[PDB]
């Protein structure tokens, strides 16, 4: 559950954090409105598990797996079982046009894996912009009374080190490994003014990536629905946004700013970008395709 | 109120944030529990502003004057008026055992003030620490239909710049400016073990001073509880804390991490501790008091 309270910890010994001497002076780890962005340096896990664990946290991560990309689960689950969530209850749903073909992966105890059928639509953009209907409508239909957060993620991945609570928060959006240092006028925002997802050269905070964000299961349900709900306007107007589902995201997130912001250790692609000074660890990284 | 989900905000210019490029590179402002710590250059006020407004934010702001200490009244509200969530709405509270001697103060269109009659106690000591007890007691009474957040302050101090919404999440403490740059064992927590206060020297985030704390109404309700009852545990054990509500205020915020933590800006001295480079602004500054002293 989520609690409506602070939680009362047990004693604990850790290392004092130094108000004068800041691990990570090389990033902001702070948005202007107050929210953490996550870097490693900036948590201790174990402060953070003893509050999520004490809350007794379910965490719903959903992914989609259609025609082709069923053959990126494997990897994708068995390595979600050795870093994502680990000791905190886990529901995986995998959404699917192939039940048949999802890969038998053993799970630990306290995880479990739903699969859900679903249409495969003709065009890869709509198969990535559909995401947002499928998964509002299972908001409603599924996560409300089953997790208390939900993580939405792209398939061809694979976990290389450890994602856990530290990204729990009512809403996050994760830093786009190909823009975290760009300025604004650069982002691959809409500018078609006639577009739903147009933001204009002078406004954006910064470029969030479509394959990775979450929240509460409410506003993750708010942030899909006004996505697809967005993306329909467009449609109904002859027109599809730039770069689909992340430009209607980040549209959403420029109005209704993230609770936390996840650095782009949570979303990377070493093979194009290779391992930046600035990344300390690799936590979830592209799969080739 | 507090609004149950993220608000839509309006079209704005400002700079971008820059990832590569942090402004306060000289202090922590994050805690090991991902909660800020606040400092100027860390937000951008019209964002925040917009985001409060938008809710129709209510802040109370709780002070006691007791006995002497209603001469602190007439400064303490007027600064308030310059500095303190201007443009929100504002709900003052002054606890007072002499309801005529509150000064008239004009109070700008949405603000607000309510006298509250107490008891006054005849040590300095339990003046201090039943603090919390009438806080907790109110919030029943009264905080909890009237204001969404509730900032609870010493009067012997003044405003002297922006206190606003910044400051605002369900539970915040304030570095103490005697020891924001101190390691915990230096740290002036109650160190006796018999204490409900008792901290010992391998624990402790940081000192926090009893002069300015708050959150969300029901998290101030059941901090204030939570210090009164374990006050009241050790005064049953014969046991009194070293620092008064100040410890277990400390105990409480070691065992529930707030939310927010504000910086010495929000809480000093500047007649003691001069003005540190790390300061860029002091907002809430002590007043001397050496005169409004009363001998137990
Ligand atoms: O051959 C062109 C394709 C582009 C996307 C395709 C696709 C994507 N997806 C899902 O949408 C997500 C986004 O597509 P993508 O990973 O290929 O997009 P990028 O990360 O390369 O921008 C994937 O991670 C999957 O979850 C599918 O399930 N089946 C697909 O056939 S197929
Ligand atoms: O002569 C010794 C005294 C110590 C505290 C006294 C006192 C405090 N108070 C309140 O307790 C708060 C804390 O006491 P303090 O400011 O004098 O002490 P510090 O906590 O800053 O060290 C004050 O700000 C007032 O709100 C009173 O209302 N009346 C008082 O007579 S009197
Ligand atoms: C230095 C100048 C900017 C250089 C930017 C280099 C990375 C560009 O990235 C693409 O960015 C698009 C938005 O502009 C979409 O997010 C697209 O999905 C993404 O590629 C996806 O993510 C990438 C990380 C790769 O994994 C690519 O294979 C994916 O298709
Ligand atoms: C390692 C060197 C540490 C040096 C620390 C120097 C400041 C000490 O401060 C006192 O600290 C106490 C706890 O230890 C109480 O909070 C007390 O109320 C506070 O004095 C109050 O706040 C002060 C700022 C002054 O305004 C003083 O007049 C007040 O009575
Ligand atoms: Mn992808
Ligand atoms: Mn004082």
């Amino acid at each position: 559950a989520i609690g409506e309270f602070m939680v009362s910890l047990p004693r604990m010994v850790y290392p004092q954090p130094k108000v004068l001497t800041p691990c990570r002076k090389d990033v902001l780890v702070v948005t202007p409105w107050l929210a953490p962005i996550v870097w490693e340096g900036t948590f201790n896990i174990d402060i953070l598990n003893e509050q999520f664990r004490l809350q007794n946290t379910t965490i719903g991560l959903t992914v989609f797996a259609i025609k082709k990309y069923v053959a990126f689960l494997k990897l994708f689950l068995e390595t979600a079982e050795k870093h994502f969530m680990v000791g905190h209850r886990v529901h995986y749903y995998v959404f699917t046009d192939q039940p048949a073909a999802v890969p038998r992966v053993t799970l630990g105890t306290g995880r479990q894996l739903s699969v859900l059928e679903v249409r495969a639509y003709k065009r890869w953009q709509d198969v990535s912009m559909r995401r947002m209907e499928m998964i509002s409508d299972f908001c409603e239909r599924r996560f409300l009374s089953e997790v208390d957060y939900l993580v939405c993620v792209d398939v061809d991945m694979e976990f290389r080190d450890h994602v856990g609570v530290e990204i729990l928060t009512p809403l996050f959006g994760t830093l786009h490994p190909g823009f975290y240092g760009s300025s604004r006028e650069a982002f691959t925002y809409e500018r078609r003014p006639q577009s739903q997802a147009y933001i204009p050269k002078d406004e954006g905070d910064f470029y969030y990536g479509g394959a990775f964000f979450g929240g509460s299961v409410q506003e993750v349900q708010r942030l899909t629905r006004a996505c697809h709900q967005a993306m329909m306007v467009d449609q109904a107007n002859g027109i599809e946004a730039v770069w689909h589902d992340e430009s209607h995201l980040n549209k959403y997130l420029l109005r209704h700013k993230p609770t936390k912001v996840l650095s782009p250790e949570y979303l990377w692609d070493q093979q194009l970008l290779g391992w930046p000074a600035v990344l300390r660890k690799l936590r979830f990284t592209a799969v080739p395709k």
